[PDB]
């Protein structure tokens, strides 16, 4: 491939229960950030911009 967000997201949301909104906020996290956490869950602290994005409701955006 060549895209790494492409690719990362796929991996991050390979056992998502809803996986098309899955690779569409783990996309556009990795387009804010450029990082996206290891593993399917949890790990968010290698990525402190992606942990931290927020929505407009002040939840957690990012897979």
């Amino acid at each position: 491939g060549s895209n790494f967000c492409d690719s990362k997201c796929k991996l991050r949301c390979s056992k998502a229960g809803l996986a098309d909104r899955c690779l569409k906020f783990c996309g556009i996290c990795c387009e804010e950030c450029k990082c996206v956490p290891s593993g399917t869950y949890g790990n968010k602290h290698e990525c402190p911009c992606y942990r931290d994005k927020k929505n407009s409701k002040g939840k957690s955006k990012c897979p």
